[PDB]
């Protein structure tokens, strides 16, 4: 498992929505959309947010108007699995520089006196069996 | 409740300043704010802040020269509900994922030792019961 | 006394450098600069990274070729004071719905057993001295 | 050394890539990569995806097509070792204006009761030689 999972699932994506842009665009946006290349150079840009409407999406959706799903919805899912993998860098450094450390700091300390308690405890039972053999004897 | 509750929040945000501005610029900037809808795509991309301002704002802004008001609100607002939506995320992970687990773990830990100091007290006051049972036997 | 510290700290780099624009380019990019109001903007929108350089900075730096210490020193700055207000949220929402409750709930699971293992103590010695009347007593 | 440690890598990403565009871009771009402080900037500009590629990269690619991988790259590479950098600051701000503290409160408290055991199992055992002297007396 790990992190490096949704950059795979992030990278398909960006694999999937380049072609299927390929597919509807290289026609008539040839120059973003003209082959695979440079669906992944626009829609990388577009990822971005850089001109992404103005610059792309627009003209676009002047051409097929119901491309706007397209670049929105790209742009959520995109950007949204990059939150989602900001996250995991956050997590996976936020408990690990700290948390990952004193997680096993505490979990010694703990039994680090399970450890002196369970010892101690022997210690008066040689007590009661010291005492209670003199109950036993007086 | 929940944290999907400001997603609730953001998307009326959204619908409402989307309607405020279709009522606004319908009129004279009828590309962006012509529909509900158009508004609605309009401000995804002004929430995107990609040519959010020399795009749309001072254009709509030298026409109706308040309008900045309207636009810096919108961005100001809507994404001060995301940064309130972003960390609804890094607190809901962050300590769902190390910090609801060790919650419980030394929750128990604790728990688990005025166990072992509640019985071996127990055992002292068993001790004191049989030592002071020879003071009155001596 | 806040977070809202940097907020008005915040508040006034951006009113600082909101006169400082005025005073420099009100001369000869008036749109944006002419008056306080409008720095106030195009600060506002040079903070937000639109159109930010192309828009504004390379255009006022064709003029004033030093300019660009001003502009990227406001970048910085300003997107740097919220980096720092930012996270002044996530610590401040991250140590506030988890490490506030629980800093009471622990340092409260502690003072528990001072007061158990500090009875136990004395139960301890009152076993001392009732022991140590029977060398005596013997 | 640390966050202020990736600061010089960022620094140095910065640089190298100024002077290789610099070395590459100069010849026909030169208003962008001209010179040293002047690809300094285009890169602060490119980095920070203000019509990085619609404006610079995109035009710049139309000179040389291999040139994307250029600015792909410093992107990739630049605005991710400020997602390294950005965290090492929630980081080294989150484990520290609270779990700094903590982490040595609770160093303390247990610090504390070692040192309560501790006197307590001496107490025992001046207990049992006391005990134990009278099993051979009685
Ligand atoms: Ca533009
Ligand atoms: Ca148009
Ligand atoms: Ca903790
Ligand atoms: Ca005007
Ligand atoms: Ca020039
Ligand atoms: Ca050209
Ligand atoms: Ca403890």
């Amino acid at each position: 498992p790990g992190i490096a999972w949704i950059a795979l699932l992030l990278l398909v994506i960006f694999y999937v929505f380049a072609v299927m842009g390929t597919k509807l665009f290289a026609q008539s946006f040839p120059e973003w959309f003209g082959t695979l290349g440079a669906s992944m150079y626009t829609l990388f840009q577009v990822m971005t947010l850089e001109s992404w409407s103005m610059g792309i999406a627009r003209p676009v959706i002047e051409a097929y108007p119901w491309a706007w799903i397209y670049f929105v919805s790209f742009i959520l899912v995109s950007s949204f699995t990059v939150l989602n993998l900001f996250i995991g860098i956050i997590i996976e450094s936020m408990q690990s520089a700290h948390w990952e450390a004193e997680d096993a700091k505490r979990i010694e300390q703990e039994q680090r006196a399970h450890d002196e308690r369970l010892e101690m405890l022997q210690l008066i039972r040689d007590l009661s069996s010291k005492v209670d053999r003199l109950e036993r004897r007086s």
